[PDB]
């Protein structure tokens, strides 16, 4: 039954065809559970082992690396019967990388929580139910709990499924519902129906909610909805349902192996049509063997050269640094991607209680009436000075202090906010600090009294503890609090019915004691409290009431208001039904109006500044309230997110407003808008998708259950650290001090991550730019391997992986947050850059294999056919005749491998040092500003000069250490790799475009 609220209590007994007293019959049991389900949220979305390490696998560069370590495994079958035992080390290494590779990605799920999986915890394993079997209650499992069925709880309960209240066994029912929104006041539940059919859930007074918890209580109801059904229900369907788009560097690390991918294949047709010569040469003789055995360790050769196989290390190492650096900085974020996703952010939705303010609250100003007559008009205002909810403080008149006593309306104003009230004060010895007991604006007035001794009472003396009550309790001690009207939306005030505990303070009968906004209370007093006195309520003095309130509220100052009032002639107890807010806004009229207080709910130190930070950065902040859009628009002032005197007739709006748009005008309003007062917790999905329709980049707040669905739509979720579990776990961030400041610090961390992850992206894709053009040269050339496949997987892994790291520590810009924010859609390496890439890989490329080429040809330790034809190596064993006079086995030489590769381990930590900054020379730039990346520079080195010596590595990597003179040539060949950039550099700011 959905509009169960909206429905009498025997309608929804009528709707079923149950009897309360009697419950469901086995037969509707049988019945409702096939209609209806059993009552709980689906089972969760299954995974496993064996689908786990295939998703490893889905990957499409590792698909190829896997596809490499086959062909080098039959590789190490065919080479030779003992020329290497080494021939094995090349496919399981790769193995190990996939392997290595796989492990990682299911030890981050057997971590990995789940936001549709925290729900759960408020599903209650049991509940009580009353059926036709048994006169008693019976305890069964909320898993068999059915629409339909008559439901028993009580205090400690947790709520099984969503339940229309039919009676309300005990004297009262209070309810905690506080795991949907956060606020943690349980609020009264009732009986009647609610007329609105559209009503929102606060104002649902008499619905149970699954999940919620009962505070003091107990209560027979029926069941209108079970297992997704439900509210949490309609939440956990909101939340599967939404599907989050990958990060725009997943983006774009996806669209690189989409590309690298096609262009092997194209180098591979290359490869084979300047080999197509080779169709030419005679049949009888050669290899085929050994043809199809130089193609293959070719085209494994080209595969691992290709991929960045540390990159994906890197990144995540970056990352989880980078994280931990965060939470120094209060920002806690949870899933490590998402570092890249908050630096982007161009929209910030924060809500104001909590975040952009500090809620807590306390009165500043208040007023009374002190004289009228006729159309003159006189208030009597006041100050109070004191921001904390401790009782130190004074109360000034055009700033003297004042003896707040000799004022009548001072001493009933006083008595109202005491009785009126619900919350208190306790003095907490540990902290030295006084905390509030329960609601906060209500903690402010008990704060407020007893500041002003309306009594005078001689206080000057109290122990802390009993200080904490003090002022209240001879305000309690006058009169006894018979009942209390609580606090509903529709009439928004709240009151008390008192009677006096004495027989000589026992004067004029019984009083109701009124709070609440002050529109509808004003327009409910027909007289005015002057002193002891009392007038009948005109127009000069309702004008010169409202008049005040509009300023203290839409000023500078931006007050919450608070109207006070009492019923000097209530009505008579039996005259009154307790149990039916209906009534109790016709209770509350024909009022006196005492007075208003105002209060502050002040802006945090810091929330001022980040904002201006935000301008600077282009990033919109919207703020999101429950203040009146009057006092909203005032903040928004007085934070810097509008100026004062800005015309914002097109950048507020209510829910109400924004509901009453046609579906074209509200998307435009998302364009524009920065501030939402009183919005409906539906309108901040709404207002994200408005958003992402821009394609802006959005991070939200929010505090509970019903705060998930927007949570986990937006680019960026934004949970408070005193927010409910579910909300954290559906958020990519948590806040551990609840500050919005603490956001602007980390989209400036996730934007100094993210230009350093850059530059460490650039570097690592370059190498293998370069490496590719070595193996390629190789084959086009005819040369013996330059590189063999096991020695670049060092060089990608360790040799590389270290400088790459250290970038990722580049001091930060000290404009980083005076930029726009940065596109999603830009592309690492694009136009001139990638021209630029072009020309490094091609020197690298030739470098390398002229590195090989040099120890064969024109060096001293190995006789090579100047004239070139060394190219023919594979035909040396036969063809000693033909320019070959001398040995064979000289080609699968360490020696001039080691040339390659020391030249490639020299060329990295240049072009490492190149990368410190994509335009900017080193002579404008020196490379010790990273001091961390001059150190790992020198420990790579050492690891080429332990691979070169260390008895068991050399045989492993068919490497040989190098002498004096050949690492001269080494340092020749590489060093000049330096000044090639630092010219195209120079070109990129004085002749193109920048
Ligand atoms: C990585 C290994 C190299 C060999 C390669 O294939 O990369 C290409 C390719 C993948 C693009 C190119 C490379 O293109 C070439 O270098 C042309 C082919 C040369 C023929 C070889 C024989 C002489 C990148 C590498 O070239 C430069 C010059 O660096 C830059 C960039 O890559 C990035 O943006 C990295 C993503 C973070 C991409 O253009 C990229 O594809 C696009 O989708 C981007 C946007 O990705
Ligand atoms: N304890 C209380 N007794 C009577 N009226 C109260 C009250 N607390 C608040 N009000 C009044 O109720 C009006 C409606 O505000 P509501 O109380 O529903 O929201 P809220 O202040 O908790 C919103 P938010 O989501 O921003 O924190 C306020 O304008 C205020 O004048
Ligand atoms: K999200
Ligand atoms: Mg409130």
């Amino acid at each position: 039954m959905e509009a169960a609220h909206s429905k009498s209590t025997e309608e929804c007994l009528a709707y079923f065809g149950v009897s309360e007293t009697t419950g469901l019959t086995p037969d509707q049991v049988k019945r409702h559970l096939e209609k209806y389900g059993h009552n709980e949220l689906p089972a969760e979305e299954g995974k496993s082992l064996w689908e786990l390490v295939i998703e490893q696998f889905e990957d499409l560069l590792v698909r190829i690396l896997l596809l490499a370590a086959c062909i080098s495994f039959v590789l190490a079958w065919f080479e030779e019967g003992e020329e290497t035992i080494t021939a094995f080390v090349e496919p399981f290494v790769i193995l190990l990388i996939l392997i290595a590779n796989a492990i990682v990605g299911v030890w981050q799920e057997r971590n990995a929580e789940n936001a549709i999986e925290a729900l759960k915890e408020y599903e209650p394993e049991m509940g009580k139910v009353y059926r036709a079997d048994r006169k008693s209650v019976q305890r069964i499992k909320a898993r068999d709990i059915v629409p339909g069925d008559i439901v028993e709880v009580a205090v400690g309960d947790k709520v099984p499924a969503d339940i229309r209240i039919l009676s309300i066994k005990s004297t009262t029912l209070r309810v905690d519902q506080s795991i949907l929104t956060g606020e943690s006041v349980s609020v009264i539940k009732h009986t009647e129906p609610v007329p609105d059919p559209r009503a929102v859930n606060q104002d649902k007074k008499n619905m149970l909610f699954s999940g919620t918890n009962i505070a003091a209580g107990k209560a027979l109801g029926i069941v209108a909805t079970t297992g997704v059904s439900t509210e949490i229900g309609k939440i956990r369907d909101q939340m599967a349902a939404t599907e989050q788009d990958k990060t725009p560097l997943q983006q774009k690390l996806d669209e690189f192996g989409e590309q690298l991918s096609k262009v092997i294949s194209l180098i591979c047709v290359a490869v084979w049509l300047i080999n197509i010569g080779h169709f030419n040469d005679p049949v009888h003789g050669g290899s085929w063997i050994r043809g199809a055995i130089y193609y293959f360790k070719i085209a494994v050769a080209l595969a691992v050269a290709a991929i960045p196989e540390g990159l994906p290390a890197v990144i995540t190492t970056c990352l989880a640094l980078g994280t931990r650096r965060m939470a120094k900085k209060n920002a806690i974020v949870r899933s490590l991607p998402s570092v890249e996703t908050l630096g982007c952010t161009s929209v910030i939705c924060s809500d104001k209680t909590g975040t952009l303010t500090t809620n807590q609250m306390s009165v500043c100003k208040m007023f009374i009436i002190d004289k009228v007559d006729g159309d003159f008009c006189s208030l009597n205002e006041f100050s109070i000075t004191g921001s904390t909810y401790a009782p130190e403080g004074e109360v000034l008149k055009n700033d003297k202090p004042i003896r707040s006593g000799q004022f009548d309306g001072l001493v009933e104003l006083a008595t109202i906010c005491a009785l009126c009230n619900d919350s208190s004060l306790d003095f907490n010895e540990t902290k030295g600090v006084y905390e509030k007991v329960g609601e906060a604006t209500e903690t402010a007035l008990t704060t407020l009294v007893e500041k002003m001794n309306v009594f005078n009472t001689e206080v000057r003396n109290l122990s802390k503890v009993e200080r904490a009550n003090a002022c209240n309790s001879v305000i309690r001690q006058l009169m006894k609090k018979e009942f209390t009207l609580e606090f509903s939306r529709d009439r928004k005030s709240m009151s008390v019915y008192c009677s006096p505990a004495k027989s000589s303070r026992a004067a004029v009968g019984n009083k109701m004691f009124v709070k609440g906004a002050p529109e509808g209370v004003i327009d409910r007093c027909n007289y005015v409290r002057v002193g002891t006195t009392r007038v009948p309520m005109t127009g000069p003095v309702k004008e010169k009431i409202l008049s005040v309130i509009k300023e203290w509220g839409t000023g500078r100052d931006t007050l919450r208001c608070l109207a006070l009032a009492t019923r000097d002639t209530p009505p008579k107890r039996e005259e009154m039904v307790l149990d039916d807010s209906s009534r109790f806004m016709e209770y509350e009229t024909d009022l006196t109006f005492v007075g208003v207080v105002g209060m502050l709910d002040p802006p945090r130190k810091e929330v001022m500044g980040s904002i201006q930070l935000c301008r600077d950065a282009g990033i919109r902040v919207i703020m999101i309230t429950g203040d009146n859009k009057g006092t909203a628009i005032a903040i928004c002032r007085r934070i810097g997110i509008f100026g004062e005197n800005e015309e914002v007739a097109d950048r507020a709006y209510t829910g109400r407003e924004f509901d009453d748009l046609p579906l074209a005008e509200q998307r435009e309003a998302c364009r524009r808008a920065c501030c939402f007062a009183r919005v409906e917790p539906s309108h901040k999905s709404k207002i994200v998708e408005y958003l992402q329709s821009y394609d802006e980049i959005t991070a939200m707040t929010g505090d509970g259950v019903n705060d998930a669905p927007a949570l986990k739509k937006a680019e960026i979720g934004i949970a408070m650290g005193s927010g409910t579990a579910v909300a954290k776990t559906a958020s990519e961030m948590v806040l551990a001090d609840d500050n919005f400041s603490t956001i602007v610090a980390a989209v400036e961390e996730g934007r100094a991550i993210y230009n350093n992850m850059k530059q460490f992206i650039r570097y690592l894709i370059s190498s293998n730019v370069g490496e590719v053009v070595c193996i390629f040269l190789t084959a086009a050339l005819g040369l013996p391997e330059a590189l063999i496949p096991v020695q670049l997987l060092w060089v990608n892994l360790v040799t590389d992986g270290l400088p790459a790291t250290a970038l990722g520590f580049n001091p930060p810009d000290l404009d980083i947050m005076d930029r726009p924010p940065r596109s999603p859609k830009e592309p690492l390496i694009s136009g001139w850059l990638f021209f630029r890439y072009m020309a490094i890989g091609g020197y690298v490329g030739a470098a390398t294999v002229g590195a090989a080429a040099w120890w064969f040809m024109y060096a001293e330790d190995g006789p090579g056919v100047t004239y070139h034809q060394l190219t023919h190596f594979m035909q040396c064993t036969e063809d000693h005749p033909h320019f070959e006079g001398l040995d064979c086995e000289i080609f699968e030489a360490p020696e001039p491998m080691t040339m390659a590769l020391s030249v490639l381990v020299t060329i990295e930590m240049c072009n490492a040092l190149n990368s410190l900054s994509e335009n900017q020379s080193l002579m404008r730039m020196p490379p010790w500003v990273n001091i961390w990346l001059l150190g790992s520079i020198c420990l790579s080195m050492s690891l080429h000069f332990l691979i070169l010596y260390v008895d068991p590595l050399p045989m492993i990597f068919k490497l040989k250490a190098l002498d004096l003179t050949q690492w001269l040539m080494v340092l020749k060949i590489s060093l000049p790799v330096i000044g090639l950039d630092e010219i195209l550099k120079f070109i990129a700011r004085n002749y193109l475009e920048g």
